[PDB]
């Protein structure tokens, strides 16, 4: 399923030095966030840095959201996640999308200019009202 | 994209002292749950604390799941997230929804009673029936 | 909502000794799946492991992708959950699924052959194209 979304370039870097986020394929699902930095950063095991992408989207429909997740060979060998887990983007942000990096691993990470750090999916979402009822119809 | 769900309050404090969750603007993707709680629980570093919501809500719907996601200021900022990282809620759950709150941080944090701890939001999800075949047609 | 899916068994033991992935309930969200080891694997406390499934799957369809999790019994009580936090599989990804298993907890695990360790659900998702603007139209 395919969809136009609004960017902003808020860094003259971004399509530039640092490329736009693309799928690799006709078939993935997500598409990669790099890091617009000046400098490396190097992350200490246990910490966590924000990360600036340099763009800001705009969903618009309320009908969708996106979900920053974690790439798996980062989080896997080097233990490089997201602070806040999973980022939920709201259709009606319209600031700067932000990547909350955090070492859960025991190893210095330096995170480059540039670095394909955490992917991010479009979802449809259903907004839930609430009906209040009195009765409906936690090894492994 | 919008569905009545059934709720029932099994703490008489939600929906007054503890508000209901609702969406913040019509464009928002999740929902915050507050925190059930008599008193304050203070989570130190590296512990798990189970948090009551006070409700019960009843899906149905087999095409619809909801998923619970850390609030990213609490992540970020706090390393308050959850312990199994993304709660799956699925159709035929009854039970009392519960939060599972990891601190991932270095600091002490006190969860307060009807503060926003954690967000849910609510997703198409499709079932699969396998189908065995012999062929079909793991920095970064 | 239901959707077939070509699946292909890598190891003789999945579909026998290692029985399939199931839903429990036609009103489940995701299904568990099992490790596919051929002995225990203790894995101490801060360690991540790689957890073969001995299956593959190709979705093939562009408009899903599926997500692994935890299990929420597994990350409350025992602090297992995933390396990557969440795994992404893509449509056309025809390799083996994998598990990356982290202890985030204080205690040791025994990881046993055929245990239910993670569960995938399937989402549909949105492939974005971005269109370039001017301007459109982060306690807590
Ligand atoms: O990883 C993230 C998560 C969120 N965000 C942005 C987009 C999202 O719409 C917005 C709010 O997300 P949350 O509701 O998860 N954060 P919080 O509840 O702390 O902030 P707010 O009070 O604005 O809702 O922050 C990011 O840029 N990166
Ligand atoms: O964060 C959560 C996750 C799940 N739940 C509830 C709702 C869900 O439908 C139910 C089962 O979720 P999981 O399958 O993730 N847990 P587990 O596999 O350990 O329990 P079960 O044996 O019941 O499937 O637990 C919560 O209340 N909070
Ligand atoms: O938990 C996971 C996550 C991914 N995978 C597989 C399926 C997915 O389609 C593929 C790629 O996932 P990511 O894009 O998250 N990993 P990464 O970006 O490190 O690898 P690649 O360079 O192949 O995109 O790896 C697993 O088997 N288990
Ligand atoms: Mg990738
Ligand atoms: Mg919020
Ligand atoms: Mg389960």
């Amino acid at each position: 399923m395919m969809k136009k979304i609004d960017v902003k370039i808020l860094d003259p870097r971004v399509g530039k030095e640092f490329p736009l986020p693309t799928y690799a394929t006709s078939g993935s699902a997500g598409l990669d966030l790099r890091a617009c930095l000046n400098d490396a950063v190097e992350l200490a095991p246990g910490d966590t840095t924000l990360v600036p992408t340099g763009l800001a989207i705009h969903i618009a429909d309320p009908s969708l959201a996106a979900m920053m997740l974690p790439r798996s060979g980062l989080g896997h060998k080097h233990g490089i996640v997201l602070g806040n887990l999973v980022g939920l983007i709201d259709s009606d942000y319209q600031g700067q999308l932000m990547i909350s990096v955090w070492n859960r691993g025991q190893d210095s990470f330096t995170i480059q200019p540039g670095e394909r750090i955490a992917q991010m999916i479009f979802v449809p979402v259903v907004q839930a009202e609430f009906n209040l009822v009195e009765d409906f119809d936690f090894r492994q």
